[PDB]
């Protein structure tokens, strides 16, 4: 459902327009060839024009398949890669990986296999592409093409760039709608923050902090910010759309109430990965509760309401009694200086609630005052039933340790300590992070499961399109596949030839 004249909207600019971009973009290999989706594709396309370089791209592709390969099949795939890319007489043999490392990689296969067998070589390969090959791509027409894509990326976003549909959810500062990008057809969830209520509450720094944390996070298990633009009477945040409902609805309206342990494991595993991605930016969530975990069309989850998120300065703690009653960690209730520990408390609350069908400190059929709930969170130890395996009791007990100093995942090791807990003993995370594990529930598509002083503030909020999400949108909608064309027989097209604009 793209616009009638979308090819004119996303029409490449002439290379002569991107000179100011050429001189300002940092020439970082990892950014221009890996992180940025369109740059990564263009560089790979460049290597596919040089017989010498192509064999290296295929090798890395096979290593990625090796990491997610099942354990019983690790040995099988490990040999295919060796006798194809690493034998000296191959049509796809890679020479920049030292013959010393080729003999070292072979011995490890004579021993038992591990998912990180080719990590030594893979890094040796990237080191080669970091140099000469990367610097030729920079003086190639594929980097010029990349500059054109960046030029489109930086274009101004307005109300006309989108097409609003329905009011999905509602909240405090405003509402949440469903926007579509006219040129691409991609659907989003336009959260509308009324300018009026922000100016009065004076939550300028509160709305900006949410936008800044969302644009800086790049995770498969957290809502991603795609556009941040300004309209009259309201600001907007274009985020990932989630049509599968929230976890609260699935625990109580679709549940026993509750899930099987194995089903809760999948959701807990994906939530743990989301929190790990937030903690990489030293950002704490503090709002972990079932209604904030949303499901998508495929059945995977994402963390949604980042309105209470804060970026902790490294080496510094924060103070703040915030959150929802019954989902506040003891250090939060007591209003102490805490770090990221409130999130591991919340994870324990969710695993328990998913498995048991009720909060660990308030029964589903129980009516108690907010003060009694809080006393339990600070003084009473939770109990477990026969729905919990011993491993499940363990992780829940550790994550619900009232002393944040002894709570799981609150050490210097971080989320890694929680991933090796026996509760995830059968969870291959590498495959989960690769989206290769089928969710336990797939929602049906047709289903429904529910003043010049204020100008400086809008300047730093209405930043525009976010780089990585925008490029991914270009790829999913196949706009990149269609427009990324060149001259017949590997020759310069008109838009990339400075001779005849
Ligand atoms: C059903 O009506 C339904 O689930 N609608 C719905 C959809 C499709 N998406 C959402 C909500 C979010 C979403 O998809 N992504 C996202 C990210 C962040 C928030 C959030 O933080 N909301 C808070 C509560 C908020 C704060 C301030 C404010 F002004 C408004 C909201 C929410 C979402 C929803 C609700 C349905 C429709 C089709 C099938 O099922």
């Amino acid at each position: 459902g793209k616009s009638k004249k979308w090819k004119e909207i996303l029409k490449f600019p002439h290379i002569s327009q991107c000179e100011d971009l050429r001189r300002t973009i940092d020439r970082d290999y990892c950014s221009l060839c890996d992180k940025q989706p369109i740059g990564r594709l263009l560089f790979r396309q460049f290597c596919e024009t040089r017989p010498g370089l192509e064999c290296y791209i295929q090798f890395l592709d096979s290593v990625a398949e090796y990491e997610v390969t099942p354990d019983e099949k690790l040995g099988e795939k490990g040999k295919e890669i060796m006798t194809k890319y690493l034998t000296p007489k191959s049509p796809v043999f890679i020479a920049q990986v030292g013959q010393d490392l080729v003999s070292q990689t072979e011995e490890k296969l004579l021993q038992k296999p591990c998912k990180e067998l080719f990590s030594a070589c893979a890094q040796s390969v990237h080191e080669y592409l970091r140099g000469e090959p990367f610097h030729e791509y920079l003086d190639s027409m594929f980097f010029d093409r990349f500059l054109q894509w960046k030029w489109l990326e930086r274009q101004p976003v307005t109300k006309n760039t989108f097409r609003q549909y329905r009011v999905l959810g509602k909240g405090g500062f405003g509402e949440v709608c469903a926007c579509q990008v006219r040129a691409t057809g991609k659907m989003y969830a336009c959260k509308r923050l009324e300018k009026k209520r922000i100016k009065k509450r004076k939550g300028e720094s509160m709305a900006l902090n949410e936008k800044q944390i969302l644009e800086k996070v790049n995770s498969q298990f957290v809502v991603n910010l795609a556009y941040a633009y300004e309209t009259k009477d309201a600001l907007c945040l274009v985020l990932t759309i989630m049509n599968g409902g929230d976890l609260k609805f699935h625990i109580y309206n679709m549940g026993n109430p509750g899930f099987e342990e194995e089903r809760a494991l999948f959701y807990a595993a994906e939530i743990l990965c989301g929190l790990e991605d937030l903690h990489r930016e030293n950002t704490v969530y503090r709002n972990l509760k079932p209604e904030n975990i949303l499901l998508d069309d495929y059945g995977h989850i994402r963390i949604s309401d980042l309105g209470l998120a804060v970026k902790i300065p490294e080496g510094d703690l924060i103070r703040g009694r915030v959150g929802t009653v019954g989902y506040m960690a003891p250090e939060v209730l007591n209003n102490q200086r805490y770090g990221l520990s409130p999130d591991y408390w919340g994870l324990g609350c969710l695993i328990y609630e998913m498995i048991e069908g009720q909060s660990p400190f308030r029964g589903r059929k129980e009516k108690v005052k907010r003060e009694e709930v809080d006393r339990r969170v600070l003084e009473t130890e939770e109990v477990y039933s026969h729905k919990f395996s011993e491993e499940a009791k363990s992780i829940c007990k550790m994550l619900l340790t009232k002393d944040a100093k002894q709570r799981l995942g609150c050490q210097e090791e971080g989320a890694a300590e929680v991933k090796r807990h026996p509760f995830f003993r059968n969870m291959n995370f590498k495959r989960l992070e690769a989206g290769m594990l089928d969710p336990p529930f797939v929602p049906d598509p047709r289903a429904v499961y529910c003043d010049h002083t204020d100008d400086d503030f809008y300047s730093k909020f209405s930043t525009g399109s976010v780089s990585i999400p925008w490029q991914n949108e270009m790829i999913e909608t196949e706009c990149f596949k269609e427009l990324n064309v060149f001259g017949p027989n590997g020759t310069l097209p008109p838009d990339l030839n400075r001779n005849h604009p």
